[PDB]
């Protein structure tokens, strides 16, 4: 139903500006722990508080229910175009962050839109 697309460009942008300190010399990578699980992107684009982040994509989502939004970044990882593997911290405990998948770049360039279902509940 409703397009998407210039969300996850901005959405894509975002997650992979925090992944290295572009602009300095070493172009050092973040992660696994500066990394976004699902929900830290969702709070961040559904502007909410507990955002770790409240820049970038911070307001996007409002637009979106809870709802909606999480089930555009289920929808986004299913697509490959976001990716999510597993982090373990010292404590053990087996954390997902997301990452880019092999198709980001392709809405990148615009050679992909991306459609969403607006659901209720």
């Amino acid at each position: 139903t409703r397009d998407v697309t210039d969300d996850v460009k901005s959405i894509v942008r975002f997650v992979q500006e925090h992944s290295s300190s572009q602009g300095m010399r070493n172009i050092k990578h973040v992660g696994p722990s500066g990394r976004f699980t699902m929900n830290m992107l969702v709070d961040i684009f559904l502007g909410s508080k507990s955002a770790k982040i409240q820049s970038g994509i911070f307001g996007k989502g409002s637009a979106y229910s809870r709802h909606n939004a999480e089930r555009l970044f289920k929808k986004l990882i299913l697509d490959k175009i976001l990716d999510e593997d597993l982090y373990i911290n010292a404590n053990d405990q087996a954390i997902a962050y997301v990452m880019l998948g092999n198709k980001a770049q392709t809405v990148l360039n615009g050679n992909l839109k991306v459609d969403f279902m607006e659901t209720e509940n």
